């Protein structure tokens, strides 16, 4: 039922309101998602001028509903089953030897468009660290995100470490703890243990004047025998 909303290409709107060490910023993005092929593309633009944090640190915050679930794994796709009323996606992201983000997003249909509307707060960052000092490379590594059922809350949980490449070599770890809960009252799918395999490519639109990120992601569910 929820899954039937994703058989074709779905327009996406992303809106983020952010505040990191008191520096406020807003991002607005548009794009399209193709769950059949496990892919999405977004062009994300700062609407407040130069962003105060590196774009790669916002990649995970800025749509697991577009994962491709293989035919033998369809009964494990919580994310589409919560549609169209949607789900809340909440995270704490702890940056090693630095500050943390807290995010709350609602992912839901508004008419024909899938919207991801986020509030992000960042606390306790070092003015000289890799984040506020902009020392992270403009790229993104592949990661596996493990999904577990959270039956008591009718939702799912995930925790995973993101490795950000640092400009002069080295990595900056960002430890993510995530909880997703349905917005509606209707039944959702509680999944067996599996994971989502993510690939992400960051680029720039050479003709765009504003601070921005072009994000292309490929996401495939995996890990269930058969």
């Amino acid at each position: 039922k929820g899954e039937e909303l994703f058989t074709g290409v779905v327009p996406i709107l992303v809106e983020l309101d952010g505040d990191v060490n008191g520096h406020k910023f807003s991002v607005r993005g548009e794009g399209e998602g193709d769950a059949t092929n496990g892919k999405l593309t977004l062009k994300l633009i700062s609407t407040t001028g130069k962003l105060p944090v590196p774009w790669p640190t916002l990649v995970t915050t800025l749509l697991m509903v577009f994962a491709r679930y293989p035919d033998h794994m369809k009964q494990h796709d919580f994310f589409k089953s919560a549609m169209p009323e949607g789900y809340v996606q909440e995270r704490t992201i702890s940056f090693e030897d630095d500050g943390y983000y807290k995010t709350r997003a609602e992912v839901k249909f508004e008419g024909d468009t899938l919207v991801n509307r986020i509030v992000l707060k960042g606390i306790d960052f070092k003015e000289d660290g890799n984040i506020l000092g902009h020392k992270l490379e403009y790229n993104f590594n592949p990661h596996n995100v493990y999904i577990t059922a959270d039956k008591q809350k009718n939702g799912i949980k995930a925790n995973f470490k993101i490795r950000h490449n640092v400009e002069d070599g080295g990595v900056q770890l960002a430890d993510h703890y995530q909880q997703n809960t349905p917005i509606g009252d209707g039944p959702v799918l509680m999944p067996d243990n599996h994971y989502l395999s993510y690939q992400s490519v960051l680029s720039k639109d050479p003709n765009e004047k504003r601070d921005h990120m072009v994000l292309k992601e490929r996401v495939t569910a995996a890990g269930i025998t058969h």
